[PDB]
This record gives structure tokens, sequence and C-alpha cells, in this order.
């Protein structure tokens, strides 16, 4: 249904609210959700702990099946495997992990995974865990997605913040 409400419009194609993306994935019953995956499909912290638990573990048995015929992601790539009970279809995607030396120009192509998918509810990718600059990951958002992402931000102060930066 892609029910998306009370989200602030940033540009004619990026959304953000101050939102848990479960939560927000339950409300909305988006075509695609974006999981903040590694090559692995390792769902054990993270948005990515919080989407699988959400789902059971289905998500993770599903993942591991993947992996053990399929192999690993790739820094800045993408699969499309299923939304279980959050949405239609997952797309996993690998954000650099600057926490762990990866490099922060792979942020682009990870964003231009977005652009296979008309609508999506997402995370801000290399958040958290991945230890991206939020600002940064925001502008490169804006920068490079070109279909509609509907981008969901938990903590308020992190969400002011961007809001903040983004309308200077
Ligand atoms: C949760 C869920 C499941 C199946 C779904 N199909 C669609 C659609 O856009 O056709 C949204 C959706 C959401």
């Amino acid at each position: 249904v892609n029910s998306f409400s009370g989200y602030l419009k940033l540009t004619d194609n990026v959304y953000i609210k101050n939102a848990d993306i479960v939560e927000e994935a339950k409300k909305v019953k988006p075509t695609v959700v974006v999981n903040a995956a590694n090559v692995y499909l390792k769902h054990g912290g993270g948005v990515a702990g919080a989407l699988n638990k959400a789902t059971n573990n289905a998500m993770q048995v599903e993942s591991d099946d993947y992996i053990a015929t399929n192999g690993p992601l790739k820094v800045g790539g993408s699969c499309v495997l299923s939304g279980h009970n959050l949405a239609k279809h997952c797309l996993h995607v690998v954000g650099p992990n600057v926490n762990k030396g990866e490099d922060i120009q792979l942020l682009k192509s990870a964003y231009e995974n977005f652009n296979q998918h008309e609508v999506l509810l997402a995370p801000l990718l290399s958040a958290g865990i991945f230890g991206a600059d939020p600002i940064h990951s925001l502008r490169v958002c804006v920068d490079t997605v070109r279909t509609n992402v509907y981008l969901a931000v938990f903590d308020k102060n992190l969400y002011d913040k961007l809001v903040s930066s983004f309308l200077e």
C-alpha cells in the first residue's frame, strides 16, 4: 500500500521522518524496505538486527540459505530477497563500513541500488555500526537517488541535526 504519513519532503524525491523503521514498515506496508546489510547478510546487529527480529528470524534463515549457494555481496552492492511480513521485497544494501576501513566513496554505489525501485522505505546508509557521518550520507542520498525514498531516523537528536543541516 506504500501509505507513508507525516514525512518531511526534503527534495522532489527524498522524504524524512523521525520514526522506527520497523514500526514504519508495519504501518506503511511498503513494496520495498531497505536493509543496512553487510556482505555476508548476517543480521545480528544494527538496523539489520531490528528488521530480522521483526521477521521472527525468517530474514536470517533465508539469508543463510542464499549466501551458502550464491556467495557474498560486494560493498556498495545489493540483492533483493523477501520482505517477509515487513514489505513485498527487502533490498539488502551494503554501505561502506568506515569503522572497519572501507572506502566512504562506495556510499554512492550503495545508494545507486535504490534507483531500481520506484518507492522505498530506508534507513540512512552507513550510519550506526557502519560509522559514516550521517550528514554526509543524507547528501549522497539526495545527490544519487532519483526514485522516491522515505528515510526513517529513530534518534530524535540526529533527526533534528539532519533536518537543520539540510535546510542551511
Ligand atoms: C508487507 C507487504 C506485502 C506484500 C506487498 N505487496 C505490495 C505491492 O506493492 O504490491 C506491498 C506489499 C507489502
